[PDB]
């Protein structure tokens, strides 16, 4: 029985974010074994070396340049690879999906996927059509970032550790996504009721915060070209989620099935996630202001979904 | 300046709660040297050397049987061991009682030199967080105590088992004065941000009376637990190494903790829990939860007797 | 598939070994469920709750007081129940390990047993002979502790991590046990070459610390009236090593098939511990001097099994 | 005193070295600051940004674009970025070139008043160490090359596929002069204590040609990981990050540095890879392991060729 302790996770894509990721994972000893399928196989094994000098500082692991067959016994395959109309961006993805997913459960692959391309809520919609896998073991990293960048802007405004700040991002990920201010807090304490204590905040701070947030990912590919160390941590920390078997709470794209009044799409909103993957979808009681939000985000997204398929 | 780089605890008590504490400080590798101070040497002398035997197993320590002097250049003392409320005790004299051994410990650690933080667990701790402020003469937020952080804890384990969520994701408060007066902050609470009334509005098998009952087990958990086992001390220990994690790694983390009352709530000049943020330097901001009036009154109720025994034991 | 990323122990015995065992897991998020077996079930109840107190701090897990039908699907059973003529001792022993085996094998439990309970080889044995396990499946605690006694006092004498420091006691567990000084090194220097650098080092100061290590638990007994913090800590490190499937090298007791000329016994050496337990058995190359320690330490104890059995 | 439980790690170079080095401090919680000092500037703040984004999943930090002056109450000075030997470079010119940059970066972060331990991983990086303390006038034992550190990881990993053992459980150095003359210490090199040519006894399936072509591959690392991915960096990242834990959790721990030789291994006034005890303090003890012959002439030939250069740069 013990032969199954051994976590096997396929990382799909060496970029920036795939090769982060796989860092974190060696750091912070999550899985035993790690294979890396990209097209550009020098590259992964280059990477599988790097990484496996890592090893002795840390917990050990297999690390290699794996193909799509090596997913046969995977406990977690991870999609980073995502080529940048919406439209055109959705059919291009698309085909390169089909591509990665067929040969995936054609290995015969029985795990999650857990899918971080962009764009994410799309192609973990597609990534749930294409294998036929149950809605709750197709898992989108969703507004997970969005959400560590907004904790962490307001852990900065007011000087607490961002693990003491309750704020999700939500919607679609990407321009559509909205704050839910109405549930924020600092250690129970709301939005509303620390800008009370603390006037010195003022609301147009607040909106100046939401907007770095959606423009988070522009200004740092300004300043230095690309994203990666945020989306590295949160697929390593929904990684631990899984294999830990923990019933956290992390804001994911998961399926509607009639959240906020919503149907088949894949979208952001906190859910428990442990060992089977999705649990409970959290329904937070929004604002008419945040569900019009919701549903102009939801809206929007299902049409691109609709025209695509 | 990197000679600075070593983080020295004092602990005051070397029974199940500061031998559970020293247990988590080494297996969670915090701190790079424990002094254990009690009146029983070669108990003391014992655990600093089964302690030692855990350490090829995680960072290293010194690890050793100390004096109130080798509090000198301490960061951290840790004051656990209070005497225990005789049948028959007046809450009065188990105070008077504790004060006098309270004096014992602060006024030599004082005469050393240590200039760090106090943190307090000893029992009744909000009034001993208080007393080792008026001993010290140290500032409010440079004295500290476990305050309701272990009830907190039991409450939120309480939620994460009833709705199958790591605790983590669960976020409610035991407030007041630690002990019988303690009360739950269900206007606050939440599990990933959906309120308790949010989300019993959504889960309507959970019934009010289950509620109630799971604050009155929170309450008397010690109770039962002692009743169980004997004794209490892996929640207290685990509380107390989260703090002084808090403290060394200088995280602004928030809290349920003993803090000075500067008109929080309508009160003054006493030590009570409530969620602060704490630093290495200490308490840096007490949050103020806006309670609803039923939730104000319990804060005064607990609060107003807390003063009155303080009152009448300085004096 | 991830239905498999639970792991589950079973702790039988909840007295200071078992319950800071369970502490240590607690605190190192070491498995996702811990059951806690013993006769007086209304301390189990409490420490189960006590220790269940501690996990808002860590990570989560299902603790519990538990039955021996509780270990029918689990990873682990850590056996500390040890009640203290040696062979009066190992009898009275072999009937409480009878009563604890035969219902834990009747549960259908097919995982790993980890037996600290004094006598700790013989013990190792009889529950080897009574639980028809494979021989890599049943571990015994050793010298695991006495060798990080021997590693810490060293680490003390010359002021470094005990991380840097290797150095082993093997044989028996007990008082014919024997430090390994022909291997023994810091950051790979051998004691010896180390003691030529260092003179102040007195050959008699080593001769005390292997007597200091040999006594150490009659010296913490006498002072604060039991020994726990070590073992425990001991046990969560075999548990991580069998858990997270590293291959460590730990000193174990071991079944013996010719190592060092022994057979048909288990008794402290280094060996490699993976998922599926001892991997490899390491025979260290002994002096004649500690090959003769070593023939003593398991002829007296040969003897103590076949009067026994 | 606790005002001083905050520790300051200021980062020169923000490559994908220094980059790397920066997440792995984050996902570890070493730290409680990250100043990135690079001629890059919004490279820099593109890095600060990025890698506090991660903050919320672990232990909080201040991460910010900083400069030299930034240095003034730093722990840590860090050095990465070394200017890259061009296509018909004599190695005297690529030091030349690197010690007026060194100059630019070390007079300033002194000018700061900043008073820590220096710790270089620029290439060259033992002659680059030997500089920094030469420029710097800081003492010996404070200023710390990462020399062998990753070459000793990669070969403890080699061995630990081969043998399919944790590499924690593996025990072997490459000393010398980070470079092509740096060697394998096989006469002390072992597995769970088992020395390499006892192993090979007990597993004569493994020939002498596997373990020649295991060093040279080690040797090589580098330009197998360029030629694949273009780049180095997890491997140096992750040993920063360790040597990073040792001076600033004072672990007293044994790792592969560049250190100053008085006399061990009958060398004098060069910087070169031996194990060393490593703690708050910087270097407290240099190990000499007791070469072979054969050990140590490499060791003679990797520092007499060290020596030259070092010898013709100052003057």
């Amino acid at each position: 029985i013990t032969d199954k302790d051994h976590q096997k996770v396929i990382l799909v894509g060496d970029g920036a974010v795939g090769s982060s990721y796989a860092y974190a994972m060696v750091l912070q000893g999550i899985a035993q074994e790690i294979g890396i399928v990209d097209i550009f196989k020098d590259k992964t094994k280059g990477d599988a070396i790097d990484l496996s000098n890592a090893l002795p500082f840390t917990s050990p692991k297999k690390i290699y340049s794996a193909e799509y067959s090596d997913a046969k016994d995977a406990d977690l395959v991870v999609i980073t690879a995502g080529a940048p109309t919406r439209l055109d961006l959705v059919n291009k993805n698309l085909k390169i999906l089909k591509s990665i997913v067929d040969p995936i459960v054609d290995s015969g692959f029985n795990g999650i996927f857990l899918v971080a391309a962009n764009p994410v809520d799309i192609l973990t919609y597609a990534t749930w059509k294409l294998s036929g896998f149950p809605k709750n073991r197709v898992v989108g990293s969703g507004t997970s970032l969005d959400t560590a960048r907004f904790r962490q802007s307001i852990a900065e405004m007011v000087n607490v550790d961002a693990r003491s700040v309750h704020a999700y991002i939500m919607g679609e990920h990407g321009d559509t996504e909205f704050p839910v201010w109405s549930h924020a807090n600092i250690g129970g304490v709301t939005i509303a009721e620390w800008v009370k204590a603390h006037p010195e905040i003022k609301e147009d701070k607040l909106v100046k915060m939401f907007e770095d947030v959606r423009d988070a990912a522009y200004e740092i590919i300004k300043l230095k070209g690309a994203t990666f160390y945020g989306i590295a941590t949160a697929l390593a920390r929904i990684s631990k989620a899984i294999l830990n078997d923990e019933n956290a709470v992390l804001p994911l794209s998961v399926y509607m099935d009639g959240q906020y009044g919503l149907n088949d799409i894949y979208i952001g909103t906190p859910a428990v996630i442990n060992r089977n993957g999705i649990q409970n979808i959290l329904e937070i009681p929004l604002t008419d202001h945040e569900e019009e939000s919701m549903q102009k985000s939801a809206s929007q997204l299902k049409k691109v979904l609709t025209d695509a398929f």
